[PDB]
């Protein structure tokens, strides 16, 4: 739960088997009560507006299509993108992700070692 994988310039990296709206909320509420008002980053990999609502208190919301992702992040007003391939999507992480902040990457796979990927690319 939480695990910290890494932390490169100030920005930590965080795997959770999270990924049904339940426990997405329950995962970034417990995150959140560690980090305070530090920003939030969700990754997630799924498996609509319950989606959305469970992902609504990430500062900015990130997600992989391996259903239309498109009308879950419709409801999202804080930045909510989506991308069809794993090396995009963590430039699209990369181009926003700032020290201090807290990626967390929620999937139950190994979402093509995306926090691998990340260590390197915030370096």
């Amino acid at each position: 739960r939480l695990e910290v994988k890494g932390v490169v310039n100030n920005i930590t990296v965080y795997d959770d088997f999270a990924h049904h709206p339940t426990a997405i909320t329950a995962t970034i509420d417990a995150l959140r009560a560690k980090v305070g008002q530090q920003r939030i980053l969700a990754v997630l990999e799924p498996r609509k507006h319950e989606l959305a609502t469970s992902l609504q208190d990430a500062d900015s919301v990130f997600i992989y299509q391996p259903w239309q992702v498109s009308e879950v992040l419709a409801n999202l007003a804080q930045p909510a993108i989506s991308a069809d391939d794993v090396d995009e999507l963590v430039m699209r992480i990369v181009q926003q992700a700032k020290p201090n902040d807290h990626i967390l990457i929620m999937s139950n796979g190994a979402f093509g070692g995306i926090h691998q990927k990340l260590l390197t690319a915030l370096a």
